[PDB]
């Protein structure tokens, strides 16, 4: 079949990176009457895009004609799928130019294709790289308009332009959407807001006189911890990297930072959203027979991951760590509940009354081992959302399918539910709750700003923040 050769010789073209080769091969198509489809034309923008850029002569055939070749699958109607996207934006990538960028985000947009983030970056950060604010602005109001919401490379970008042009205004929008969006910010992202801060074009931005009702309303307005009003203050900033104490409470300031509601209609869609996602990947029936038995079980102050309560920092499943987890549990429970213990199957041990334990909180109501081939991640993280409880775990949540759960509502939520243990020689085993602020970017009434880093576990490394404080 003439399709099916085509596909053969171009996905050797791939293979060896013949780019000459596959575009002989795309106009013999052309000439020979064959239509291409949508992977053909997924392998021509591979192909394509790894043509080198060129410097001392006209841009390369392979860079030229994957544009065309770009416009004219657009035009055939072919359905993008996910490697058309990110194909689309290595070609994007390869040749370096902004605009041409940019233009492929247009006719996706024109034809009626949704934008995916990867396409928006090669125009938005090659814009920023040569320091034009206004197109960066445009490719940030076509990705609002398209709805496609950045993360944090893009919002640094858009902080890093802003900055570069002294658009003071356009600097304060930026922060307040990494407020929003991200909560807490790269080593990089930090620095960049330090600079900011210390910056001759922040110390000449603010006002003396403002409305304080205005500002307690938008305060009461947003949620907490934010108004949004605009820079406050005037003169230069005092800026210093410090930490939070146990209270929330800036060691640089005094201020005691904000403790920020999650809305329970959230918490409602994250808990359908959960129940879905847990549904489609394991089987139907044990995952239902689960919230079956949980709808008859409880209550319950605390859901412990057992499988990590067992193995964090051992190198063999500890009943010892398990069991001195359950025991401290049960002892901050006011009514002294047991924990919900979640393990798999196959665990619930070797010596006669640690079985007898695990049988026991079972006949308690207070232990469900979930069934052969499950994951048992799900369960007990539809537990705690359920139970609206204390979850007990070292899982970072963050890798693997945990992404599936996104970036806003379960990073709060995981805030202010999650325990850890950590255990050390002078005293043991050590619950470490929630903190009675949330961490996350925040702006006082005053304008005083307070910024956290991001970091992998904040019991391993202090959490540094920045303090940004007018010094009258
Ligand atoms: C925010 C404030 C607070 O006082 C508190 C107390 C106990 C448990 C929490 O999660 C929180 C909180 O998030
Ligand atoms: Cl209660
Ligand atoms: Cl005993
Ligand atoms: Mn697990
Ligand atoms: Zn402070």
């Amino acid at each position: 079949s003439p399709e099916a050769l085509l596909k053969q010789k171009l996905d050797m073209c791939s293979k060896k990176g013949d780019v000459l080769e596959a575009l002989r091969l795309y106009d013999e198509a052309r000439r020979n009457g064959v239509q291409l489809s949508q992977y053909h034309y997924n392998v021509l923008l591979y192909v394509c895009s790894l043509a080198e850029a060129a410097t001392e002569s006209s841009p390369n055939p392979g860079l030229s004609r994957g544009f065309d070749i770009f416009k004219q699958m657009i035009v055939d109607k072919v359905v993008p799928n996910e490697a058309t996207f990110t194909n689309g934006a290595r070609l994007a990538v390869a040749k370096d130019d902004p605009e041409m960028a940019f233009d492929m985000v247009k006719q996706m947009k024109a034809f009626g294709i949704q934008p995916r983030l990867r396409s928006y970056g090669p125009a938005l950060f090659g814009f920023c790289r040569k320091g034009d604010a206004d197109k960066a602005y445009e490719v940030d109001a076509h990705m609002v308009e398209s709805e496609v919401v950045p993360e944090e490379p893009e919002l640094a970008a858009l902080l890093k332009v802003s900055m570069d042009t002294k658009n003071a205004d356009k600097v304060y929008k930026t922060l307040q959407r990494l407020r929003d969006l991200v909560r807490q910010v790269s080593k990089s992202t930090f620095d960049m807001i330090e600079e900011w801060f210390k910056s001759e074009v922040a110390t000449k931005t603010g006002v003396k006189k403002w409305d304080v009702k205005k500002i307690r309303d938008a305060v009461v307005s947003g949620g907490g911890g934010w108004h949004g009003q605009g820079w406050l203050g005037t003169g230069k900033w005092n800026v210093k990297r410090t930490e939070m104490d146990e209270n929330g409470v800036c060691k640089c300031c005094k201020e005691k930072l904000v403790c920020i509601d999650i809305n329970p209609v959230e918490t409602e869609t994250f808990a359908a959203s959960l129940t879905r996602l847990a549904c489609e990947r394991e089987v139907k029936a044990n995952f239902n027979q689960f919230q079956e038995w949980l709808e008859r079980h409880g209550p319950f102050d605390a859901v412990i991951d057992g499988a990590n309560m067992g193995l964090v920092n051992q190198r063999s499943f500890s009943f010892f760590q398990l069991n001195n987890t359950v025991q401290r549990c049960q002892q901050i429970s006011p009514s002294k509940r047991l924990p919900l213990v979640i393990l798999h199957k196959s665990r619930v041990a070797t010596y006669p009354k640690n079985r007898a334990l695990l049988e026991k909180w079972k006949n308690a109501g207070a232990l469900y081992a979930t069934p052969p081939g499950s994951n048992d991640d799900w369960y007990w993280l539809y537990a705690a959302v359920s139970c609206k409880c204390l979850l007990v775990t070292n899982d970072e949540m963050r890798d693997h399918l945990f992404q599936l759960l996104g970036n806003s509502f379960f990073p709060r939520w995981k805030e202010k539910h999650q325990v850890r243990i950590s255990v050390t020689r002078e005293d043991g085993l050590k619950l470490n709750m929630p903190p009675p602020y949330s961490i996350v970017i925040q702006e006082s009434e005053d304008g005083t700003w307070h910024v956290p880093m991001s970091v992998e576990d904040d019991l391993q490394t202090s959490r540094q923040w920045l303090c940004a404080k007018r010094s009258k």
